[PDB]
């Protein structure tokens, strides 16, 4: 959205051993370490009711889109007060730029 955009770079191989380790963009995703994302971006924070979420994320309504999301992906444990998301942060806008770039795809 605002980033320098990507180019279907190494995004797929990213999520795999980056988010997949926790999550599942798919629908069938029964949920593992984290809730399912799917075609996020546009909704208000978490979008899963069946699965028990956190009282921090849901309590944010951080309308996902592109930059925002990344804004959290980087520092999810700061922005979100009480994020069970044990990610830490990529701190590498480089990948981040590709993350969303591809994410949007994976999400769609
Ligand atoms: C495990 C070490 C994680 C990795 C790697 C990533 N995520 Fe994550 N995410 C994780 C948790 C434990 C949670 C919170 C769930 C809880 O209830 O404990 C999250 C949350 C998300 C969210 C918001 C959903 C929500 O649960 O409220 C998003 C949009 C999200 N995670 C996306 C996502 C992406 C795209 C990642 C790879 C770049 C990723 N996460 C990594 C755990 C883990």
């Amino acid at each position: 959205t605002e980033f320098k955009a990507g180019s279907a770079k190494k995004g797929a191989t990213l999520f795999k051993t980056r988010c997949l380790q926790c999550h599942t963009v798919e629908k069938g995703g029964p949920h593992k370490v984290g809730p399912n994302l799917h075609g996020i971006f546009g909704r208000h924070s978490g979008q899963a009711e069946g699965y028990s979420y956190t009282d921090a994320n849901i309590k944010k309504n951080v309308l996902w889109d592109e930059n925002n999301m990344s804004e959290y992906l980087t520092n999810p444990k700061k922005y979100i007060p009480g994020t069970k998301m044990a990610f830490g942060g990529l701190k590498k806008e480089k990948d981040r730029n590709d993350l969303i770039t591809y994410l949007k795809k994976a999400s769609e």
